[PDB]
């Protein structure tokens, strides 16, 4: 059964054979469709091994190689043996690369393949893993020049030795929910913030703290550790124009380094896998400055620049999120902190798209994610069409640790 | 079952039980969401359920369910299906089934306005030349002046699929789209092939880049005929900025009313192939699609220009920039002539309102999020951090071919 997906604005048009390997469930039926909800043992794991080493040794050309049906009868006995299994180097590299190939809410996928792989599965305390964090940071980061890169600790065994990343992001401001009612820095980060300071850790509340790490290893109770400020690089935010900007005090991290999720490979679930990369502008200056449950600067940056604020007819709201964003991508560029913008962003994918089509068949899309938060119809992707289906190796989503953690 | 929706700005829930009296398909699949692709001769065995289902839904919203009235016409109608092969809607029921398919319209921001509706009856028509005059009564009613009304007037329904009543046009008022050989496209890219059917079929075509087209129409299945709306009957809004003076010598205008005729209106299973809609625009559609898209009169370079923005780089956002501007100067023009309009922000604060209000009255609201969401500053409007739920209800508005496609021409 194929598949075919236009796009409006060129009538380029696609045919997609690869949603037939599709595996996992989408949320929708024939009678419902969830596309904007954002939400939605031994015999078990031995068929999804099984698939994931052809899909490997065929990407190696190998497929039914004796290695193959070597590897195929290794991994067979080792689960009826250890109830699991490990994954060769080869095998944990091909398998993270993949579940970012098949990550449908990614734009930045064209970048995919150049990936750096660290194997912290050798790791056994916070301590450990707090160490190897520090590594990942200071790889990534690069001074500036960021290289995307994931860290991969141990799978998980028998559910009550998970490793976990407590923070949402490596780095990440703090959310102080003050009296009044106000919420000081990140109000996205209040709860895991009562959390870090329930455990310990001396806030300084201010507006732009960075967390302390809240780390899990092997089913223990988290341990906290502050990440060496040498080692997390900060953007301060001003405007090519406006000389008042920078009075506005606003600043952000330049790494962003999603710790939450869980890698799926073969079967194996690795619940601690931090990955990080470079921003694109809008998810800073659109979202994380203008969402009205994030730091919410619409008001104060319109009010500076005299905007008429009376009538939302003005467009005032949209025109102080155009400078903003001007603001944050111009901020960066000066301190030479790798940075996409929007556009730049979204004709890539559009590139990706197209030749994951050609080399591939298809390529996995959420149109809802996909499609920036900003200017949508004048990036060429709000006029493509795209088929959404779940491949693995995945990044999924989990439950927050400590809804969970058995103290 | 129940099914749920967040909003994640205000953590608001809502319960969706809607979904249960779903019919239609979504093309969507257990395996597979097609969410965002834009487009995923009856029988009497068919007909009756349709009909009777519809029947129910109307008396029970009359508060008639059950009642003898209501077997009544069940029976009648079913009568009327057996000897006739289709039947007829009573005045009462043909308007609770428009309202009610605009109620429906998962892709509508402007929803909230459903229960307002101006609904003609232009059943008793016969010709092309009854359909010109029917259209130009509502254009008058509609555009009243300035301040718009929602109005839909809606010819035959099909029969045997031969004597279709259709308009051939997409929207009763647009302008026209000439493909010059050097490779450019003059007008509105959109109507270029409909621009070509019609000078092909007679009109003497001004080759303008705001040129009112033909209209064109059909009816009984019958070969379509040309007919000029009156200019005076069509308004229009010369565009300029608050503060731009350089901006109205960009030399452009858009007409005020938005006249959707190219759609399908299914009611109790009864097909109505012609039945233009007419409301009030939002201002995006204007300033960000149609000024805007690539493919459309794509003013985005020369506006910037003008503006003399840093062009060499995107990062610049000298593209959102120039939008940005754009779309204030629609919403000035428009205001400034009193013609209705709505921004983007009011509409979809209003839209959240309206689809609360649907799942306390109604126990759901069918939306499409790719569409309800503007072109432009998303997340900034209330409806992008809204989750949505998307089912086909009946009655319903759908699309369906050019006619061009599939008329078979008399000569
Ligand atoms: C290299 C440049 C990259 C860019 C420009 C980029 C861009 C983005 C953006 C804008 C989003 C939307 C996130 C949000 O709105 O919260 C996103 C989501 C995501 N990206 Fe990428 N990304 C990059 C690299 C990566 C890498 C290295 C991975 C994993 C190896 C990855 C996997 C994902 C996943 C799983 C999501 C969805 C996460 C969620 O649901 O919160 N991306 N990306
Ligand atoms: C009165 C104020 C109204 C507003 C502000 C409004 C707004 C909109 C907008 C912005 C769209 C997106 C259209 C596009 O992107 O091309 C839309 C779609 C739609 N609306 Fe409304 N509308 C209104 C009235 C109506 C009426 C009177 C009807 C029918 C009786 C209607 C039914 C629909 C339908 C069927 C679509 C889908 C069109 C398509 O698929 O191309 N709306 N509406
Ligand atoms: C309701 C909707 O699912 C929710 O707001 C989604 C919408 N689209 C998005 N798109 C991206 N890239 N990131 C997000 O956090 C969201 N939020
Ligand atoms: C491919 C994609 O579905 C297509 O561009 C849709 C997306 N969302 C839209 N949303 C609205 N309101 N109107 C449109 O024409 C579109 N175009
Ligand atoms: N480019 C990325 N890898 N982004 C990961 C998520 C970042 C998150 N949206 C933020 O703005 O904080
Ligand atoms: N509000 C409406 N009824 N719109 C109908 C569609 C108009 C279309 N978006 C246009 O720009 O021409
Ligand atoms: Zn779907």
């Amino acid at each position: 059964r194929f598949l075919k997906v236009k796009n409006w604005e060129t009538d380029v048009v696609l045919t997609d054979t690869l949603h037939l390997k599709s595996t996992l469930e989408t949320g929708c039926t024939e009678h419902i469709c969830m596309g904007s909800i954002m939400l939605p043992t031994k015999d078990q794991l031995f068929p999804l091994a099984k698939e994931f080493l052809d899909q490997y040794y065929s990407s190696i050309k190998r497929f039914g190689s004796k290695a193959h049906m070597d590897r195929l009868e290794e991994v067979n006995k080792e689960i009826e043996s250890t109830s699991t299994y490990q994954l060769k180097d080869t095998e944990l590299i091909y398998g993270a690369k993949h579940a970012w190939r098949n990550a449908s809410r990614c734009v930045g996928r064209i970048q995919w393949s150049k990936l750096q792989v660290f194997d912290a599965r050798d790791c056994t305390t916070a301590h450990g893993m707090f160490n190897y964090i520090c590594n990942h940071v200071k790889y990534a980061t690069n001074k500036g020049n960021l290289r995307s890169a994931i860290t991969i600790f141990p799978q998980r065994t028998d559910g009550k030795h998970d490793f976990r990343v407590w923070n949402s992001q490596l780095i990440r401001y703090a959310g102080y929910k003050q009296p009044d009612g106000s919420t000081l820095g990140d109000p996205a980060n209040v709860q895991f913030t009562e959390i870090c300071i329930q455990q310990g850790w001396k806030a300084p509340r201010g507006r732009f703290d960075v967390l302390p790490l809240l780390l899990q290893a092997n089913g223990n109770d988290p341990e906290l550790f502050q990440i060496p400020p040498e080692l997390v690089l900060e953007v301060p935010i001003r405007h090519p124009k406006f000389d008042w900007f920078k009075d506005l005090g606003l600043k952000w991290y330049g790494l962003p380094a999603v710790s939450n999720m869980l890698l799926e490979i073969g079967g194996l679930e690795f619940s601690a896998c931090p990955f990080s990369s470079w921003y694109m502008g809008t998810e800073i200056g659109v979202r994380d400055y203008c969402d009205n449950s994030r730091y919410n600067i619409l008001e104060e940056v319109a009010k500076k620049m005299d905007l008429d604020m009376r009538k939302t007819s003005s467009l005032w709201k949209d025109q102080a999120l155009v400078e903003i964003n001007i603001a944050v991508l111009y901020s960066f560029q000066s301190d030479k902190v790798t940075i996409v913008d929007h556009h730049s962003a979204t004709e890539s994918f559009i590139k990706h798209m197209e030749n994951e089509y050609r080399c591939r068949g298809g390529c996995p899309a959420d149109w809802v994610w996909i499609v920036p938060p900003m200017s949508g119809s004048i990036t060429p992707v709000f006029h493509q069409e795209m088929l959404n289906y779940r491949l693995t190796p995945s990044f999924e989503y989990q439950p927050d640790p400590w809804n969970t953690h058995v103290w």
